[PDB]
């Protein structure tokens, strides 16, 4: 019992982060087989970050200015491209640390670790969604850039994000290991307003359901709805509209309680117009929309 | 900037933990050096957990009945011991992966990393706070027992925690190293109620200090406060009283924001006297008590 905000274990991932410095700008990498992947704004000034040409930036680098170092020990660079906004560094020896590791773009609502890093060595890990607007509500201090964001299927690790920017109202904005912004963000020191931070609907129900389970069911209540009913309060209160893939979705946590989808949404929409009256579930004064139904069923099944 | 609840990199601990299995129970062992430590009720069937006598059920048990392995590889027991509620396995083998590590015993209001696995393998990691009762409130399904809590300056490993029992409330009491329990709590399946959960008053304001520093600055007040008059408040609301030790453990915050920790002390006191009339604190809705001044520094100034 008990129910936890639970980032995976960062073991594997902790063996692939090293430092890069290029000139005088240092920041984290991730050194997978003979590749280290960085943001490419490794290669500006913050003077740069105005208005860079990255091509043209990019121009006057050569292998030996990127300095990679794996802990103490110097990794010699043979090659370098920029793939959107990443750099990938040949190095001349593969990371013998290299786990199982896929690519995946992830889609808002998802959730992830990140292991929040500084000059390639790991301070702290912890949980995260892609937001709706493609934004994360990340921790990171300045050299964090490069910190990446990961899930793990039993021996695979799927790498979904690598840290850019901070965005003025300190909320985070990063790529895909492709190198592709989530959002319309740009690595670029300039105006970028985040948009309507909306509640993930789908994550809710997920993380109503894990109270129910954990014994916290005093919200449950008489009544039910639809989804277009439903819908039009979600609207209300800056909640995703609730589709019948998320109803799917959650069929599993269903069987489970024994609680109908459709029950549930009645009773977060008594949750969104009456608020919680001072009272917690599972240890929050606010409804948690950073569980996924898959995070609610692997935590409350004891997957490894 | 931002402010999350952080785990630290679990990596050198994933290298350390081990199945046990004696008879038909199998638990988790942590494995440094070329001993397996291991929660001592592994011999016990649930039958035996009503009231064992682990001297007697241990009398029963040879080296070769217990059964550690480490991934797929089985390793060699050439002595067991009991050392109050833990066992240790002597193999035959050093862990290859043995971090440098201290054992030791925290107070109550520290918080630790706590690797969840289940037969051996991690299934993720969150932060905890030893509550001022001697309970944790983890997450912890059947199998986890013998997870480990830990914290990690640079290098070292510092053990804290061994998971033993889920109280029918759902919160979990265990061991540090030594196999001694926290708080009053047996390897017993016996009625054994929690004390007052309290809230950690230095942890709290420590939280503020973090909130002030990453601009949530609503709640700061015109008010000022004493010890004594802010204890008065603290007891009404099952705040841990704040001594002048906690006082001092906050001045590096205190100097940083420029706010005399008296003057947070009299925000805390309104706090507790208004709630927080809807409003959020680093995206929460109640008084965080799980992040420690350190905890806080380490955090605000990218500490690996
Ligand atoms: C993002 C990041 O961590 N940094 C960074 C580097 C370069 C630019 C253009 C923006 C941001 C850190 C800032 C200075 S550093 O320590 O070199 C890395
Ligand atoms: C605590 C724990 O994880 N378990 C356990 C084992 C033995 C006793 C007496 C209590 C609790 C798990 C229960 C069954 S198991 O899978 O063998 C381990």
């Amino acid at each position: 019992s008990g129910f936890r905000k639970m980032a995976f274990p960062s073991g594997k991932v902790e063996g692939c982060m090293v430092q890069v410095t290029c000139g005088t700008t240092t920041l984290n990498g991730l050194w997978l087989d003979d590749v280290v992947y960085c943001p490419r704004h490794v290669i500006c000034t913050s003077e740069d970050m105005l208005n860079p040409n990255y091509e043209d930036l990019l121009i006057r680098k050569s292998n030996h200015n990127f300095l990679v170092q794996a802990g103490n020990v110097q990794l010699r660079v043979i090659g370098h491209s920029m793939q959107n906004c990443v750099l990938k560094l040949k190095v001349d020896t593969a990371n013998p640390k290299t786990p199982k590791y896929k690519f995946v773009r992830i889609q808002p609502g998802q959730t992830f670790s990140v292991l929040a890093c500084y000059n390639g060595s790991p301070s702290g890990v912890y949980q995260c969604a892609m937001r709706p607007n493609f934004t994360i509500k990340g921790s990171f201090l300045n050299g964090s850039c490069g910190s990446v964001g990961f899930n793990i299927d039993y021996d695979c690790v799927s790498f979904c994000y690598m840290h850019h920017m901070e965005l003025p109202t300190g909320v985070h904005a990063g790529t895909d290991l492709e190198g592709n912004f989530y959002g319309p963000f740009v690595d670029r020191q300039t105006a970028q307003a985040a948009g309507t931070d909306t509640t993930i609907t789908v994550n809710v129900l997920a993380w109503l359901y894990a109270a129910v389970i954990n014994g916290d069911r005093w919200f449950l209540n008489r009544f039910t709805t639809t989804l277009n009913d439903f819908n039009l309060v979600a609207m209300k209160y800056n909640y995703e509209p609730l589709t019948q893939d998320h109803v799917d979705i959650l069929g599993p946590l269903s069987a489970q309680t024994g609680i109908a989808v459709l029950d549930m949404c009645a009773s977060l929409k008594e949750l969104l117009q009456n608020g919680m009256n001072g009272r917690t579930i599972l240890g929050s004064a606010l409804l948690e929309d950073e569980f996924t139904p898959f995070d609610v069923v692997r935590q409350c099944s004891g997957v490894t």
